[PDB]
């Protein structure tokens, strides 16, 4: 999983993922994913077309402005660079819906002027120094998977914009098997990181759904959350050490002690900084011996409410498996539709992934079914759970499909206290229906949720919103506005601005209310100290 | 659990803890703790005296005004109108001019502080703290918050050249539990509540935080947050940074508070971490929400002996490797094992030597781990079996719940032993670090040797007591806790000698890959290593926050920076 410099060689220039992976109608008229990459690749999905048709009512470049002394100086460094249109455009965006439109059927207002590929910490230092000398703006990019407009170049940035691409700074530097830590360069992808560690019998277990492309550096910048955080932690639990290149100089602690009291933890000044302060060049991450065994599972509940109560109880007992997700009825129908009692309009389903030693797994599993049983939960099968999880890496490919048929969609997320979850889900799902009907959407949108992570004090709730934009004169406007209304509803119902996606430029307008005016001023004060001239000018957060 | 305004009524004006609790020689000549507060209170310790004598070479029988209150009269008038209680009394000011570092206790015992608070205030709620901070801006006052007064980093010491009126802003009357959210398992509390009072009140509704630092009788929620406190049972409950879900902070710039109680967010750098570890330099933490748990149904103590310390460390490391650490596991070195042996009740022969006594009862090599499990009875007992099976693989032999039980009770009594030692020319202090697993054994060996070399070089006559234990396990390493003591007779400046040996031990720790601090923090004791520890830029970032939040340095204890 090493991303080539010319990403378009391997990855779609106008959508998610690998060129060799796209949904298509096979020779029996059923949807199937092309290629051989995924466990679902080449697997007929006989009832998927039907689900779609039912749900959605369908039938189925600016020049590079660059100082020449800067270019001359960059040449002496031997850092690879490009002023080519296709390289700059590829890095002008992440994976928000509006972005994917300007990429497809249009053009962006502002794209990087020059792409650089540092291969190490010292190259990054050179680049930041050049940027100070020539007054250049740096927007770091790893995987390019931001869903927060975090990579968008500000339209009125008139400095030369360097896309500082970390994909070629991608080595494991050392694996410390005495301490179970691995020190890595921050451009390594999740997939490559896990592939290499596995060969030595280790894993990080950090598995965001973006792992094929998202990077260590990206995870730390956005406070990324992984599917197995219950065992391995989120990124703030995984990172033991980091090295950061700012215009002021290099941030690094002098020791690898597991926990300190040496004033406010400066690691948390950089985590969540969203490329506004400097470049995370290296990090030390906790590793674990690869689990012996993995088992999937599922549980049906009479309704969503009972499911929530069961996840809560599971959280209260602190016996969550590696992953536990609760799907509302719509997502359950969706899952059922991708295969190769109770009131059925409200029936909910949890999917389970257990991992560890086989005997402890088996024992754990029994415990979880016994708890579920007390909330009306019924074992619903391993193959079901397993399919739910094997879907994880393909959903991203479904947009491109949808777009071909005038279906537009996006997911969004929040975290909320346990006592707000049920109301928040209902109220947000209802708000989306209402806004859509009021803006002229002809068919009630898909408006669905799942509880995706559990904590002592609450849960991450993950929503999908999508609609057939038939007979709508401004579909992107309608979409933007409804998604902003959804957000408003989430905040009204006690939900957070973001669980894991981050703020970028998409949720900027709510940050000050979320963290307080003095909080905002604290973030500003660090920004102005570390980067007084705003070299790191993506304008995320603040 | 409530700390009274005139603390010296309940607590010792000149040393640790409650007035009713000191070590004395009983009518048999045995050391015993007065009072009835602890399980060991009124329990004779017949070999303790022998151990003291053998360790420090003393006989034991042979024993061992103030600056005026400078305060503006208009401020005083405005303060009278708020009905916030206050005091300019010297006993009230002196009590809050220090924590529990050795030098501070010396200056109490045989001297005077260079600088003490000019006035003490007792806010009773968040709005009172806002009014006080408003007045400090208006009259240009310096505020040093105090909760428990249990700092071991010079974090409460008033800087000698601070010429502004110093307010000791005592949080002890802001001690309520504001709500208990049983749906989300969180409690929202005022910051001056002590750990003992917090646990007692919560247990009445069936809950606990399980945050149990050895100072919990006096240390407060606000204290814990300021200093990144670590508790004995963090393996179950977390350290303070895992326990806090929410906080409210009064700064000169305004009030910090997030607008929601979501369990985990990605909304930029986590500003809770700007506050955690701020050591009273930014503002007053007035309230916090803390995760709670059902009170555990059952506790099980235990102990395991290993052939040596190194085998004990390998065992703890494997326990950490399989992520099955109990509520608490602590590995003591052989000297601490001997010490523990010397606080038991069976009266030995005066003619059989102690070392031979102990041996009859390699005993100069053996190390002992003490253990606490708590939770559901079923799970606790399965878990204990699991840990004891791992320990068997490293030569570990079960050593009795009795010793585990005694180990855990001693934790709250040891602090009273300073007061005792100071009566007999013995000074010492504990200190700590965290370190990667692969540095632990070498670090411990090397620090103990440095301390021996340094004492000898500085004229100390007896070899110092210099002992260690591993008090916490993490995935990436351990917390190491040291005790250092010596008889100071024949030394001309014993504080200088201690001070300089302490600093040299610290240099040795850092040179062995240890941290500057695991939990005690920086205060004004470790400031000179801080830049080196967190980098020049990282230091500049803390300074940028201080300069923004507290531009005129109202929170002027001068800790950290
Ligand atoms: C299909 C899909 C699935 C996803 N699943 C998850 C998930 O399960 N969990 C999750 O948390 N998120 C998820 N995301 C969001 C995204 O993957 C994460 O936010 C991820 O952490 C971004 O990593 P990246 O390397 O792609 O960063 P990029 O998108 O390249 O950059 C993100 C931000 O960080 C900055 N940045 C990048 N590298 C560095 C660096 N080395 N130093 C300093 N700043 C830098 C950038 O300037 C930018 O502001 C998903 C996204 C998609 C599109
Ligand atoms: C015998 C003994 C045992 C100990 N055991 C432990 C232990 O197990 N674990 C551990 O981590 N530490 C321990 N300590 C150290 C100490 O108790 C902790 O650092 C504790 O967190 C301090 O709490 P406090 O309420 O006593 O704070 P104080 O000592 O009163 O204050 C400490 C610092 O925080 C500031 N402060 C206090 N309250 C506030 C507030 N509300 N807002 C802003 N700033 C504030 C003060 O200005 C000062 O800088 C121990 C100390 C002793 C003497
Ligand atoms: C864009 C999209 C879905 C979609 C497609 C068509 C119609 C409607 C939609 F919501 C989608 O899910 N992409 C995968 C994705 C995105 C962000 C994620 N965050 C996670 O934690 N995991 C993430 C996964
Ligand atoms: C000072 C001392 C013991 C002592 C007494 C006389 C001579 C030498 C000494 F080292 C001691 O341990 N006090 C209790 C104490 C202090 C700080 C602690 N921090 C912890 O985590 N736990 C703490 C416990």
């Amino acid at each position: 999983g090493i991303i080539p410099k010319k990403r378009q060689e391997l990855m779609k220039w106008n959508g998610w993922g690998y060129n060799d992976s796209k949904f298509f109608l096979n020779k029996k008229g059923q949807l199937e994913l092309t290629g051989k990459r995924y466990p679902l690749s080449g697997v007929a999905l006989p009832t998927f077309k039907d689900w779609i048709q039912n749900t959605f009512g369908i039938n189925l470049t600016p020049p590079s402005i660059v100082n020449e002394d800067f270019l001359h100086e960059l040449k002496k460094t031997n850092i690879s660079y490009s002023q080519e249109a296709d390289d700059r455009v590829f890095r002008a965006h992440g994976h928000c819906l509006h972005e994917i439109f300007l990429l497809r059927e249009g053009m962006f207002e502002r794209i990087p002027d020059i792409v650089l590929w540092p291969t190490c910490h010292d190259d990054v230092v050179k680049i930041v120094n050049l940027a100070c000398k020539y007054n250049l703006c740096i927007i770091p990019i790893g995987g390019g998977t931001s869903v927060s407009y975090g990579l968008m170049c500000p339209a009125d940035e008139t400095r030369t914009i360097i896309s500082l691409d970390t994909s070629q700074m991608n080595r494991i530097l050392w694996v410390d098997e005495n301490n179970l830590t691995a020190h890595v360069e921050a451009g390594i992808t999740g997939q490559e990181l896990e592939r290499q560690l596995k060969e030595s019998g280790y894993c990080t277990g950090h598995e965001p759904d973006s792992l094929e492309f998202s990077t260590v550096g990206g995870w730390i910048s956005t406070r990324a959350s992984g599917m197995k955080k219950n065992i391995y932690g989120n990124i703030e639990d995984l990172v033991v050490h980091m090295k950061v290149v700012t215009p002021r100089g290099v941030i690094e602690k002098s020791c690898q002690g597991p926990r300190m009291s040496t004033g406010p933890d400066i690691h948390h000044f950089i985590m969540g900084s969203e490329g506004t302060l400097g470049v995370i060049t290296e990090a030390t991450i906790k590793i674990r011996p690869t689990p012996e065994y993995q088992k999937y599972g599922s549980v049906a509940f009479p309704n969503f409410e009972q499911g929530v109560a069961c996840l809560r109880e599971i959280a209260k007992q602190r016996c969550a498996p590696a992953s536990i997700r609760l799907m509302d009825n719509q997502q359950f129908q969706f899952g059922h539709a991708l295969k190769p009692g109770f009131d059925p309009n409200q029936l909910s389903v949890a999917t389970l992934l257990f991992e560890g030693d086989r005997e402890k797994v088996l024992q754990h599993e029994k415990q979880v079914y016994d708890i579920a049983a007390k909330f009306g939960g019924l074992a619903a099968g391993e193959d079901n759970g397993q399919r739910g999880y094997l879907l994880t890496y393909v959903i991203a490919y479904m947009r491109d499909l949808g777009l071909e048929y005038y279906i537009i969609g996006e997911s969004f997320e929040t975290s909320a206290p346990w006592d707000r979850v049920v109301d928040l889900c209902r109220n947000v799902k209802e708000r989306i229906r209402r806004e859509c009907k009021e803006k002229g959407v002809q068919f009630p949108p898909l408006s669905t949720c799942r509880v995706t992570q559990t904590y002592d004090a609450g849960a991450c709730i993950y929503f999908y919103f999508a609609f057939n934009y038939r007979g709508i004169s401004d579909p992107l406007a309608v979409f933007e506005q409804t998604e902003a209304a959804a957000r408003e509803e989430i905040l009204a119902n006690g939900g957070s601005l973001s669980h894991h996606h981050g703020v970028g430029k998409l949720r900027k307008q709510w940050l000050k209310e979320s963290i307080s005016d003095v909080g905002f001023g604290m973030l500003k004060s660090v920004k102005d100290y570390v980067d007084p001239t705003n070299i790191f000018g993506n304008r995320n957060l603040l």
